[PDB]
């Protein structure tokens, strides 16, 4: 009765769209975001998710676009609603700076596998949102200084965002 | 840097209280709940966390007291506020039916390692709460039918809950009428 629907992106090869089922009742809802048996097989040989992170952001925050050459991510929204965006940031890739966007909320609980070399970003449409992502990497976590950054509104990517004036960090402004 | 403070409980042998650091700014906060390196080492050799669950509950929900002899859990609240309760349900333990309570919210981001053979429960004080817990087990996941349930209001445990009138499932109500039969499989 714990189930996953696992579909590969039609737009970006190697991006996976994972949808869990849920048990809903008078108290709320219960669901499984991840099992090693269901999801780690999607990663390359020798790699498993080993790191769980939470981001709680206020309305009209954008975070991104962030990535590095080794870190795989599995991302969703576990409270509120986001626009989740994946960008192919591999400079050798024929689909370099193509993107895909997912509107994620409790009724659309897509979970996105973001490969290494892809950029990751989200926008908060709700009053606030809690972003959940898992990381898979060998050796050390790649912190912000060693990551690449693209501007949320880079004209090459041309993302359709629901904001014309987001709340950003200095990193994400420097990128613009 | 990503940091953890890890303390064993002073009350219940085997329970760990894990506290992350957070980066806070104008946008909100970022934090790490788990790394294999930091936390999987607290489990038995050969066992790792391999399952992630979310429970979103409305105000005044209780869930519990649920447990099984194989499954280790790592639990916190990632939105809202709960009263998280661990019960030692190991019948051999000197602290059998003793409990520890943690009020968990964004300013008190404790993450509780609940060992196999313990009972797990929580109550939602906020308008709603999102409960996050990881599971570590060999073999198949232990679903509701193969778990034990202790009554939320069992007077041998004597949990100080903030209400006498929580919202409960049929499973958690039925436990209040089967005290003494928690182990029946
Ligand atoms: N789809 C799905 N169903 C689940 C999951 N976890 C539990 N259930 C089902 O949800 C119901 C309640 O399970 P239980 O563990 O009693 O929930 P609790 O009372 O919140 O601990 C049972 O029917 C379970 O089979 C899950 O992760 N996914
Ligand atoms: N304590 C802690 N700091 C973090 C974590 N992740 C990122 N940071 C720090 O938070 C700040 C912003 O990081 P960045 O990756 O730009 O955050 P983003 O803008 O949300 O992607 C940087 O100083 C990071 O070192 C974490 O999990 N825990
Ligand atoms: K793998
Ligand atoms: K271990
Ligand atoms: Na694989
Ligand atoms: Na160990």
């Amino acid at each position: 009765a714990i189930e996953f629907n696992i579909q590969e992106s039609k737009i970006l090869k190697g991006v996976y769209i994972i949808t869990p089922n849920k048990f809903r009742d008078l108290r709320g809802e219960i669901w499984t975001a991840f099992t090693s048996k269901a999801v780690d097989k999607l990663l390359p040989n020798g790699l498993k998710f080993i790191h769980d992170k939470f981001i709680h952001s206020k309305h009209n925050v954008i975070r991104g676009i962030h990535g590095d050459v080794k870190t795989y991510k599995l991302a969703t929204c576990v409270y509120g609603e986001i626009h989740q965006v994946v960008v192919d940031c591999r400079k050798d890739s024929p689909t370099y700076l193509k993107y895909e966007k997912f509107i994620i909320n409790q009724d659309n609980q897509q979970i996105i596998l973001v490969p290494a070399g892809f950029g990751n970003a989200h926008y908060v449409t709700s009053e606030s949102a809690v972003y959940y992502y898992k990381c898979a990497y060998k050796g050390d976590y790649v912190d912000a200084p060693d990551q690449f950054t693209y501007a949320w509104n880079d004209e090459r990517i041309g993302i359709d965002w629901p904001t014309n004036s987001p709340i950003l960090s200095e990193r994400d402004i420097l990128a613009t």
